[PDB]
């Protein structure tokens, strides 16, 4: 049990219990308790443990957290020469989960390797 430290700004991924996702600099929020499930190797879910749910990519770029699993939820995990890890859709293959600068996540679809919205590290 992890809370994932966005690079961009030192936000915390964020998974509400409604669904929504954002980020938050509060290290106690009870919200950013996540789980990450080895799925196959270099592929994981992202859970969040207060919200029940899993972290799911769309179609459209949205990123938000369903009570489904479904393939929308699965990422490729790769730690990245920084030493920092990506999490990128194994659906949509070319995107990325990714938090701006000032907290609001980023659209899938704007994102791309070199950025540092999209570089997080994982602590307990």
């Amino acid at each position: 049990p992890k809370r994932l430290y966005c690079k961009n700004g030192g936000f915390f991924l964020r998974i509400h219990p409604d669904g929504r996702v954002d980020g938050v600099r509060e290290k106690s929020d009870p919200h950013i308790k996540l789980q990450l499930q080895a799925e196959e190797r270099g592929v994981v879910s992202i859970k969040g443990v207060c919200a029940n749910r899993y972290l799911a990519m769309k179609e459209d770029g949205r990123l938000l957290a369903s009570k489904c699993v479904t393939d929308e939820c699965f990422f490729f995990e790769r730690l990245e020469s920084n030493n920092y890890n990506t999490y990128r859709s194994r659906k949509y293959t070319s995107w990325y989960v990714a938090l701006k600068r000032t907290g609001q996540y980023k659209l899938g679809s704007k994102t791309g390797p070199g950025q540092k919205a999209i570089l997080f590290l994982p602590m307990s």
